[PDB]
């Protein structure tokens, strides 16, 4: 059993918010004809440059060609050796490793005729509560529109959301006020995400005024600059609400643990390099008796299926998670998208081999994009995921 | 696919040193007729009391009955809930969880017709260098005999050993002197193990005089009392040689990491609760960029096969490990013991499904013991594994 | 005065060691016809992926178009906003910002008819002592060859070198022994560079044995993993020799200062984002009363000219620096390379406007490369700069 | 291009408050006839002794004679070597270095026929919000008068002020109450300045009662004794409002950074030694991701012009600054004072070469003073700037 070829299909898929993300669907071929599919999710984050996929294919084939897909530890080591962890939230090399590693999980699972679930430790639950995102307001005039989103998604079953805040505290507070005002306890906003936009003492003042509205608030996320472990700690000591932060590298996670800087570790395959790396981060968190939430970069059904399996295998997830990609994207690349019911992400059928997903070549062709080049976008738009 | 029954076979197997250990071979039965075998290795450690196996079977069946053997995360959680981690090196509950978890790995692997290796991440190497133990000298008159052991095992292929020290520094030094004297660089003693017998400043003085003899010394092990994280740290700062310590609980490992108390994490399934728990500890160590060595309690071929698979899957093992059970025990319970060649433990045939081991009912019956009751043994003998 | 267009010329230039690096020569055009030239130096470092220059041109033009080249603070802010600092040594976005910022310095200087020197604070000296690099030995058989290099460069005027160590301590020591042996005090090796390959306690042991040879040793560089501020500190407390480390981001530099983790801050434009960013790092170091050495990634004459001006403006450089690119590369892209005499890098003629360098279109065309795609190279080769 | 002579013109200029300050206007002459003008601002601060200007001219000429005005790094080094930093807020040597360095910027800019702005990094903005000062009340009877000042300056365009507090908390509170009472939200008091008069726990109690009045409060300044880094830290942890402190020396700034003692670094050329030193402090603050406010000692138009250019070049100024000298002084020494409109300090015309200011010899002669000798003044008056 050995890898013989690799395919990288770039796609451009807009969201209902109008923001257009580019992803790369991965295909790993073997000698026995079995193919694994994966996803390098959302390359549309800073820095403002793009990876050459023709070159990337050679590099990855160079690493993978002839390897036994079951040597995940070995292969992941070589992937990390060629794509070092950078201590940065959106390292494109992490998205790359993720697409390879999750495609390998698909490949291995299909080969054994089992669900990726049974290759990750099984099930602890069959679905995980998630939340729909309301992107940050920079102006008060954006509030009304986001209120329609709440009203609309709530009707479709999502009773839990999360709010990106920090750029205009007045608009943030206005939105929260309007929500409480109109839906009362019908809607919950499980977290206010600062996206590392504020220094901790500034986050502290903002947290203090935003938490006047507690609609089932579960955590405050990224309330300090990237890698400001000490800032996170001081803030963790000053706020009653749990402090969550994303895990984008092992070194960074080690440091937050040593400093006891946070309460909840937001782990998501795409930012840490894949399912193999996510399990490592998750287990490190378990060993440290730390809570975990399944974060997201908002991925397509292939990626969401992968994280769904992993998510339903974790025993230390006691809060609402964030993957709602398929609901946010107007398009997708599979025959049947992962399912969301009542604000819950369902783990794919445990009977279906592999990821429990199937590619739709017509959709691939439809959303096909020549490369990962950027479009006219502003820094603010990239940070807020707006258009 | 569901568990229907459980069997616990107690065996008494003496070592060439004369010390007699009791183990429990595990059998987990399923509805589809597939059975997984495991090992609760070496119950012959303090405290001086024994577990009732009739009662234990009911308790474990109570947890396992009807469960899907693939729900390792779920099952391990319940096992931990019923057998809490105690922060003690020889918690018998850990040996118990270990036998269940490794039998589950055997069961799952057999079911998918693959080697436990392919269920643990694959292979990074095919064998791991190990060392033969020379138990501690309490009197100078024990030296000559242990020299015969070195001479004899060296001839059989083991060129690396490890020495338990601390009770009689004169005898320790005498042995080391005699070895260097007779074998020169032909034999290596990769570590001096204090077994937590000394307070750190005492270990420091002992380390200082013992390290006059460096026959390829790789680490100093357990040079501080159990759980003395600060003592380990101070000592780690005063010694050039790496400091290794056993991982017997997640809380304990978390603390050694936060304090950066050691250089090498000695991880072994039996002391942490099984393959699932060992992978967690191993990954926590990887996330912390810490070195790892595969420790041991000296197990039979069933247990050694399990650790062998795990060992050959780890990427952060850069020193000599310790599992040499089958070489130390006069007896075993399998048709073909795991193989040792040139001081290397070979991972079982990757083609053979499961653990790659086969029980020999005649041997089970031969070494069969009514229970895990103790024999006339002294505290010193239990700490040193002597007779 | 405003920017109207941008040009990115990729070149492939091999070294005498055989390693082939790819660089990008930058041209920023203005409405008044004045053009500034810059250099995005050495993209041939991990991670193993490449940036699309067609896309990059649009992104950068998007930021620069219409801007007044004199608004360095403003422009650098926007550059950082689009290419966030990642806490990683070889962030390609940093190389990119560097090429833009140094071309802007060239543009502004030419506009005022002055040397970039007079735009950076003037001169403190006219030349800076540098050292020629001897790349790391992985095998003893590589020693003889590197000895020829020493003998040969020494004859050409370089009496100071630096050695990359860490992978084969025996070969390192062998080389050092042979040098001392053959040249006595004629040659100096100002530093042993570990390239973050070892954990600090391991570096400590290595440092201890390598420093048996002190041929004018000035510093130990990168003796701890990337961003291991605490490891650097502990080591700084255990070694008499100064500890130097590269500055690859402001956050990272801030942390090393707060922890007093090192003795010498190795600052180089290419890794921190340009001359503007390097001055900031340099001034931060001055405010902290910390020593500074001008590091390097080994750049062409355009980049070397830029760093030369900056280097001769600093008052806190009291050790030998590292930029010897033009001596290491078989080719270059200018009419007259920067000059090295007696192991000193000379700052370009202070009378010549701009960088004091001139592009040679024929050379640009000669070493022209279609893109920044990778060639068959190994991880080891990328870390050691060998072929 | 070389310096040939120096002139120091002492002037005495009273404020509308009646306090009389002495300044020294600087003139640096060159061989090519180009002259740079500068300002050693406000010598009227403790300690109670004065510098001999005849002697000072010899000393400075001794340092400057024959030097190339463009060697700012070199010259500033020599200036610091002759006028060491003392860790004291009002070190007269700092005022001296400032006048020389800013005159050198004027000289260099004129020489290149550009604005000092284009010699400091360009523009990030064209004006900076500033505040008018209300000096501290020692008695309740001083309140009414200061209320007239608010009412009057507000009418002239200044809607933001700052209040010096600490000696009579009752009068402080009375003033604040009266302001809120009469102007509501029309006037803002961006900061309460303690002038290091109180120990931190005392400042904490005072802060607690004064902040009952929040008229757009932006920061609490100098709430701890001079150089009490630990006191600033403890207080920074107990107050929600940002803590700002002046930067009077590199060593002091380094220490506040290492201890993370404050939120806002108040940087002003006069207290740190000039534009060159201010940029260093500013960049150190940028590298540390710390906020900055342009402080002041209240300077004439020459000095205010200099700081204006620097201020409009900084990217990390996100609060209201303090330079309002020309509005506070009844007299000045230029043909056209820097302009203030709507509480904003405007950067001098970017088209005018140099500082964008012109000396008025008649005014120099008018406010001419024989020396910097003191007049009958009390300690309280010197601390509060009252008469
Ligand atoms: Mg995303
Ligand atoms: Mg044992
Ligand atoms: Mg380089
Ligand atoms: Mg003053």
């Amino acid at each position: 059993m050995k890898i013989t070829d690799l395919e990288l299909h770039a796609v451009g898929i807009p969201r209902h918010t109008g923001f257009v993300n580019k992803h790369v669907i991965v295909k790993i071929h073997t000698d026995e004809g079995l193919t694994g599919i994966g996803e390098m999710s959302d390359f549309s984050h800073l820095p403002l440059y793009s990876v050459d996929l023709h070159d990337l294919k050679q590099g990855l084939l160079s690493i993978l060609l002839g390897q036994n897909p079951f040597d995940l530890m070995k292969i992941n080591k070589e992937l990390t050796d060629n794509f070092p962890e950078t201590m940065y939230y959106y390292e494109k090399g992490s998205f790359i490793r993720n697409g390879i590693d999750n495609a390998l999980h698909d490949l291995c699972a299909k080969y054994l005729d089992i669900s990726v679930s049974d290759f990750l430790g099984g099930r602890v639950k069959e679905k995980i509560k998630v939340c729909y995102p309301i992107f940050r307001h920079r102006f008060s005039e954006e509030v009304e529109s986001n209120l329609d989103v709440v009203r609309q998604k709530l009707e479709q079953g999502f009773d839990v959301f999360r709010l990106y805040v920090g750029k205009n505290l007045d608009a943030d507070e206005e939105f929260l006020s309007r929500v409480k005002e109109e839906f009362g306890s019908r809607v919950r906003i499980k977290s206010y995400d600062f996206s590392h936009l504020l220094n901790w003492k500034d986050a502290h003042r903002a947290i203090k005024r935003l938490t006047k509205y507690d609609l089932g608030l579960e955590m405050i996320e990224s309330p300090a600059p990237r890698n400001d472990f000490d800032g996170l700690y001081q803030l963790r000591l000053k706020t009653d609400y749990p402090i969550s932060e994303h895990v984008w590298s092992f070194k960074q996670q080690q440091e937050m643990i040593k400093k006891d800087a946070i309460d909840i570790f937001n782990i998501s395959p795409v930012f840490i390099g894949g399912l193999t790396s996510a399990k490592k981060a998750a287990y490190a968190a378990e060993v440290a008796s730390k809570d975990v939430v399944l974060g997201t970069t908002q991925e397509l059904s292939v990626g969401t299926a992968a994280m769904a399996h992993l998510g339903c295998s974790l025993t230390n997830i006691n809060h609402t998670s964030d993957p709602t990609g398929p609901e946010l994207y107007v398009g997708d690349v599979v025959k049947n998208r992962v399912t969301y019911k009542d604000g819950y992400l369902y783990a794919p059928d445990r009977s279906v081999k592999g990821l429990g997903i199937e590619l739709d070549e017509s959709l691939l062709a439809k959303y096909q994009v020549p490369d990962l080049s950027w479009d006219n976008v502003t820094v603010h738009q990239l940070q807020d995921r707006t258009a």
